[PDB]
């Protein structure tokens, strides 16, 4: 099976929000809204704004998961290369075959899915702090997209759901992503491809 991409706001108001961070050459993540797509460098910090009209109920949570976006890929799952799934970088809580981590959160839960295969990393929902607007989780993604044997070159998107405490959807939204050595060159080569 495939997992929905259909963006969907729900009783909530959810939907994502990122930094406006340039193209510049040292630029290590940076979001180009005409593409909705994240460009970022392999293992980085990629922070992602969450976004409500209304509190949910104690006990959400927000779930990552990677897909592939092309459909003759779309069910095979999106997993760490042979060479970076045996490279011991693990933090102690995700499995070291998992593409997208959280960074910086003892409270992130790592799901191999019994039945699809799938990996994701979910969070419990945290309330903004004191003089914020939004909330903001850290992801790191740990493999190339043009790794061999991997994503090898083959585009994902990221989908990130809003769900209740059983795992019943509440929202959704998501947004491409390409994991490469030089994110602000990539996106502004993108973003001109798409102008012409
Ligand atoms: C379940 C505890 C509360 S979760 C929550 C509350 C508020 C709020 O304004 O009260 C908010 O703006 C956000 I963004 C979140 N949130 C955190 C991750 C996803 C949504
Ligand atoms: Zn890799």
């Amino acid at each position: 099976s495939v997992p929905s991409q259909k963006t969907y706001q729900g009783s909530y108001g959810f939907r994502l929000g990122f930094l406006h961070s340039g193209t510049a050459k040292s630029v290590t993540c940076t979001y180009s809204p005409a593409l909705n797509k994240l460009f970022c460098q392999l293992a980085k910090t990629c922070p992602v704004q969450l976004w409500v009209d209304s509190t949910p109920p104690p006990g959400t949570r927000v779930r990552a998961m990677a897909i592939y976006k092309q459909s003759q890929h779309m069910t095979e799952v999106v997993r760490r290369c042979p060479h970076h799934e045996r490279c011991s970088d693990s933090d102690g809580l995700a499995p070291p075959q998992h593409l997208i981590r959280v960074e910086g959160n003892l409270r992130a839960e790592y799901l191999d899915d019994r039945n699809t295969f799938r990996h994701s990393v979910v969070v419990p929902c945290e309330p903004p702090e004191v003089g914020s607007d939004c909330t903001t989780i850290h992801y790191n993604y740990m493999c190339y997209s043009s790794c061999m044997g991997g994503m090898n070159r083959r585009p994902i998107l990221t989908i990130i759901t809003l769900e209740d405490s059983s795992g019943n959807l509440l929202g959704r939204d998501s947004f491409e992503v390409r994991v490469c050595a030089c994110p602000g060159r990539d996106r502004r080569t993108e973003e001109e491809n798409l102008r012409k």
